[PDB]
Parts: C-alpha cells; sequence; structure tokens
C-alpha cells in the first residue's frame, strides 16, 4: 500500500498529478549524501565528489530521505513524491557523516549546469558565505539550473549560505498549522517555505522514515519546480523560480516566510 505524505498534500502536488503533470523530462540533481537504491526510487545516474566515496550510494540516510520527497515513485508501496517522475541523479557531494566541503558541493553544482539538469537541490549550507560556492551556484544558474537550497535550522533571522545568494531559491520550513517551525531560518533572502516537520520519506534498508527540517522543507519545492518545468518547457530557471513564488499562498510577513507556502495546484494551474 502507499501512502502520502502530509507535506506532500499540503503543496498540493496530487492535484498536479491529477492533470499528468508529473515531472517527467525534467532532470533533478540532489546533491547531499548519496541515494541509496530503494524500490520507491528510480535513480537515473550520477556522480560523487566526495574522495574515497566513489559511489552515489548514501552511507548517511539523508539524501534518500530528500530524494523521496522529491521524486519517490507512484505505486503501490512507500510514499509519494512531489514529482515522482522527475528524472533524478545522485550527486554526492556531502560524506556518510553529514558534511563536506565547499569543493565538493562546487563541484556537484559544476557537474549540474554540465549534464543538462534543470533542478539542484541543496538541502545543506552554512553560516558563513564562500567564494567558491557563490562561483559555482552562479555558474549552475547560467547554464539553466534551478538551485534551490535550505534556509538553514538554527531559528535566526538570518539564512544560511548559499541559499542566502540571490541565485538561489531559499527554502524555510512549516509544520502542520502553517506556522514556520521554529528551528527554521528566516529574514534577508528567503523566498518560499514548505513543509519541515514530521516528514516522512525513503530512507536506505529499503525503508522510511520521518525527519525535521529545513533540507526536507526544501525537496518539497524542487519537486514543484519540476512540475512546473513539465508543464512549461520552454521556461528558464527565473521564470519557474518566480511562478512558485507569484503562486505561492501568504502566511504572513515576507520576512518570516518569504512568498508564503508552494502550492503546486496553483503553480500548474
Ligand atoms: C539506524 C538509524 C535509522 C534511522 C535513522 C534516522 C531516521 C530519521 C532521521 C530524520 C534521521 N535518522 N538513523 C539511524
Ligand atoms: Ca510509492
Ligand atoms: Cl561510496
Amino acid at each position: 500500500a502507499q501512502s502520502v505524505p502530509w507535506g506532500i498534500s499540503r503543496v498540493q502536488a496530487p492535484a498536479a498529478h491529477n492533470r499528468g503533470l508529473t515531472g517527467s523530462g525534467v532532470k533533478v540533481a540532489v546533491l547531499d549524501t548519496g541515494i541509496s537504491t530503494h524500490p520507491d526510487l528510480n535513480i537515473r545516474g550520477g556522480a560523487s565528489f566526495v574522495p574515497g566515496e566513489p559511489s552515489t550510494q548514501d552511507g548517511n540516510g539523508h539524501g534518500t530521505h530528500v530524494a523521496g520527497t522529491i521524486a519517490a515513485l507512484n505505486n503501490s508501496i512507500g510514499v509519494l513524491g512531489v514529482a515522482p517522475s522527475a528524472e533524478l541523479y545522485a550527486v554526492k557531494v556531502l560524506g556518510a557523516s553529514g558534511s563536506g566541503s565547499v569543493s565538493s558541493i562546487a563541484q556537484g553544482l559544476e557537474w549540474a549546469g554540465n549534464n543538462g539538469m534543470h533542478v539542484a537541490n541543496l538541502s545543506l549550507g552554512s553560516p558563513s558565505p564562500s567564494a567558491t560556492l557563490e562561483q559555482a551556484v552562479n555558474s549552475a544558474t547560467s547554464r539553466g539550473v534551478l538551485v534551490v537550497a535550505a534556509s538553514g535550522n538554527s531559528g535566526a533571522g538570518s539564512i544560511s549560505y548559499p541559499a542566502r545568494y540571490a541565485n538561489a531559491m531559499a527554502v524555510g520550513a512549516t509544520d502542520q498549522n502553517n506556522n514556520r517551525a521554529s528551528f527554521s531560518q528566516y529574514g534577508a533572502g528567503l523566498d518560499i517555505v514548505a513543509p519541515g516537520v514530521n516528514v516522512q520519506s525513503t530512507y536506505p534498508g529499503s525503508t522510511y522514515a520521518s525527519c525535521n527540517g529545513t533540507s526536507m522543507a526544501t525537496p518539497h519545492v524542487a519537486g514543484a519546480a519540476a512540475l512546473v518545468k513539465q508543464k512549461n518547457p520552454s521556461w528558464s530557471n527565473v521564470q519557474i523560480r518566480n511562478h512558485l513564488k507569484n503562486t505561492a499562498t501568504s502566511l504572513g510577513s515576507t520576512n518570516l516566510y518569504g512568498s508564503g507556502l508552494v502550492n503546486a495546484e496553483a503553480a500548474t494551474r
């Protein structure tokens, strides 16, 4: 039996699916700890930039979980992603510990731009800026990648890098009441929010687990971007980003929520 995690319903992905929009034909890179083989995922390819971890399999769990929020398969098992037909790529930039370097993340972004990705999900960040990272965000953006990044989990009224950069779409986390999760960073540069509390997704060992974080919010938006791209194949990264913001549901101040809650139904109407 398949179940639909509450956040998938909250962002109204099923309404898009009913219109025939699944993310088919859209390439989404998950720049994370890898993605493990799983019966509810279809991993099309990828690359590793973590020395000593040449495989793109996930030794942590984080990247597998993120991937399932984007693209868990629509079938009779497991869960269901926002964009269940997205072409999913495992871009390992963080090791099994859950950390990497700005160099590995940059290499993943360059890979995305050189390999035709439409969306890059970066459920990662730091409080400090990085020239290396910024350059790679900008390069990927120039190559047509929509970079979607987590605002961070410190609870502060400023957001992490690379989410803070103008060419990243920064995503904060909401709870089931449509309030900002306590940990969700906010402030200047925040673009949008999505569900990030008690988010069930795919997990290594062919299982499912629930997690909290802006890392869980981010893939809802990456998936919504893929739905928008399938509907509007001619659109650029900027056009998709703007449309997601313009069609989001206001939840309160732009400072706490950016444009508000992503709405895949409104974005694909
Ligand atoms: C052994 C093991 C199994 C599951 C997990 C886990 C589940 C959920 C989240 C959010 C993080 N980690 N860790 C270790
Ligand atoms: Ca499924
Ligand atoms: Cl490996």
